[PDB]
């Protein structure tokens, strides 16, 4: 019970017993906390409570040191010192932002803003507090017990009365009782077990609430600039394919950490793997939050790096099928491909952290904690989608508050920018260039003349809160009869329930914008479904239309985003 103060580091015996993370606070900082918030319980070796029998005064502002023990006003002896005096709380070795972080419920955008604009030690406190609150909220939702099993991909669920019903999408992963992790999709519900188990009638599902480990490492190690490439040895014989990136690879080697903003299809993955080929002896750990982002780096490595120096690290509690062509769990291979949550304790010459828009400060810290590296490279795009904030319901989280890397990218700018989109027809590139990239994204491809927009509000129905627009799906169905080439299109919409209906009426493969990110398709059909904040979010809209290599059809509800699309308008 003798640690360091989360605000000024000063050693102390005092934690805050009201904070859910119980942070060590120094005498000066502990006072400024307890006098300004509803937080009054101060723990030490013993708690700061009235030592008098039966007395229930725990508020430190109402307590005194009577010799060696603690008493309230009613029980203190004549010779006693008030625990709160001259801006201090009595303890051994004798904050506005900290107070907002410590007391907020994380339902408001301003909470996240302050967790990303505060000091570095307060970013870790914020990250721990948020994640603990997120997990304790999971305990609040109602248990689902199996009433009857229809098929191998359908059952009917009995929901706990009194406790709310969680959103039934891919985002909410349940644990069966352990018969493995299970997900659900909309009385018939589609059940997807990570284990093919005969789901017995009477078995129940709960959202797995995990213990939040404390953070120690910063989100971002302190920046060091070097005059020469440090601890890395470049090739001279370097493949013409990666000639464009060489000046940026020499920037990576001349700084402790670097930021790469790579808009869609600009060569992020190419940049990541080309770093290995430019420093052929350097040990590189490839990390991202999702298995899909780590698999994508694996696929690009399989093509350019020797397969006997690559390992795919898989946690023994396997959640979804991931990359199978590398040696599994060989922690010591020159090239290690691992999700942030599964990272081992190791060192590296270079750490490459991919899809940085999806990373939380919690993740940024866990990386700096498990990996000690000569160089850290952060790759992604603050104009693409952040991790879902399940507690955030009031206000939108702007890109500059996604995490510490995105904040640097949006304030001082990224160290390196991939400026040329090679995936998308120019109609899409020009639209997103103006929308989110300040006219700095350039199109390699010509206009395809296969990018179309239709303004059609249709009719919005709701599967609980998830939205459906049957007319917008109807307009698409009529388009498909006249446009046979599009028969191979991926259907994209901001809503699972819109996609479930699109799948039955159209038979097209189906993707939410969020699940589409990092993917590409020749033809995309996008139905905006609604004019909500969710469906009008410029990041989500940017990701939606930059999935397409050849054609896109956008059935829009929002006049603003419709008018911004530099697409051929359709009638009907
Ligand atoms: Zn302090
Ligand atoms: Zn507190
Ligand atoms: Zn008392």
């Amino acid at each position: 019970a003798v640690g360091a103060c989360v605000l000024c580091n000063s050693q102390t015996s005092l934690r805050c017993g009201a904070c859910i993370r119980r942070p060590f606070l120094c005498c000066k900082c502990c006072y400024d906390h307890v006098i300004s918030t509803s937080h009054k319980l101060v723990l030490s070796v013993n708690p700061y409570v009235c030592n008098a029998p039966g007395c229930d005064v725990t508020d430190v502002t109402q307590l005194y040191l009577g010799g060696m023990s603690y008493y309230c006003k009613s029980h203190k002896p004549p010779i006693s010192f008030p625990l709160c005096a001259n801006g201090q709380v009595f303890g051994l070795y004798k904050v506005t932002d900290f107070n907002a972080i410590a007391t907020c419920d994380w339902t408001n955008a301003g909470d996240y803003i302050l967790a990303n604009t505060c000091t570095e030690r307060l970013k870790l406190f914020a990250a721990e507090t948020l994640k603990a609150t997120e997990e304790t909220f999971k305990l609040s939702y109602g248990i689902a017990t199996v009433r009857e099993v229809l098929s191998d991909r359908e059952l009917h669920l009995s929901w706990e009365v009194g406790k709310p019903r969680p959103p039934l999408n891919r985002n909410y992963v349940f644990t069966g009782y352990q018969i493995g992790e299970y997900t659900f999709e909309k009385d018939a519900v589609v059940y997807r077990g990570t284990t093919t188990y005969k789901l017995n009638v009477g078995d129940y599902f709960v959202l797995t609430s995990h213990t939040v480990m404390p953070l120690s490492a910063p989100t971002l190690v302190p920046q060091e600039h070097y005059v020469r490439i440090t601890g890395l040895y470049p090739t001279l014989n370097i493949s013409d394919e990666f000639s464009s990136n060489v000046a940026n690879y020499q920037k990576v080697g001349m700084q402790k950490y670097s930021t790469l903003q790579g808009p869609p299809g600009t060569g992020k993955s190419h940049f990541a793997i080309g770093l290995a080929l430019y420093y052929p002896s350097a040990r590189i750990v490839y990390t991202a939050c999702s298995h899909a982002a780590v698999d994508a780096l694996c696929e690009k490595a399989l093509k350019y790096l020797p397969i006997d120096k690559c390992s795919r690290i898989i946690p023994a509690r396997a959640r979804v099928e991931c990359f199978d062509k590398f040696k599994v769990n060989s922690t010591l291979e020159q090239y290690v491909f691992c999700t942030v949550n599964a990272l081992p304790e190791t060192t590296a010459d270079i750490v490459v952290f991919d899809e940085i828009s999806m990373a939380t400060n919690y993740d940024l810290s866990v990386v700096n904690a498990r990996l000690r590296a000569k160089h850290y490279v952060y790759i992604g795009d603050p104009a693409q989608l952040p991790a879902p904030r399940t507690l955030l319901t009031k206000g939108t989280l702007e890109p500059e508050y996604f995490n510490s890397v995105c904040r640097l990218m949006k304030t001082i700018g990224p160290d390196m920018f991939l400026g040329t989109c090679r995936r998308c027809p120019a109609e899409i590139v020009d639209t997103v260039s103006a929308l989110v990239y300040d006219n700095k994204l350039k199109a390699h491809k010509d206009k395809s003349a296969q990018c179309f927009k239709m303004f059609y509000k249709g009719v919005i129905t709701h599967d609980v809160s998830s939205a459906i627009n049957r007319p917008q799906i109807g307009v698409v169905r009529e388009f498909l009869t006249r446009n046979p080439a599009w028969r191979k299109a991926v259907f994209i919409s901001p809503y699972n329930s819109q996609n479930a209906v699109a799948s039955k009426i159209l038979g097209l493969p189906t993707q939410t914008v969020d699940s589409s990110q990092g993917s590409e398709y020749d033809y995309v059909i996008f139905t905006q479904t609604t004019e909500t904040a969710h469906s009008c979010n410029v990041n989500r809209f940017n990701v939606a239309i930059t999935r397409a290599k050849v054609g896109i059809l956008c059935i829009m509800s929002d006049r603003d985003l419709y008018d911004k699309l530099q697409f051929t308008s359709l009638e009907i």
